[PDB]
C-alpha cells in the first residue's frame, strides 16, 4: 500500500547486504 509496506523490502535490502557482508567480509 505504498508506504508502510515498503519497509518489508527495506528489511530485505539491508539483510541482503548484511548477508553479502557476513560472507564476503
Amino acid at each position: 500500500y505504498m508506504l508502510f509496506t515498503m519497509i518489508f523490502v527495506i528489511s530485505s535490502i539491508i539483510i541482503t547486504v548484511v548477508v553479502i557482508n557476513t560472507h564476503h567480509r
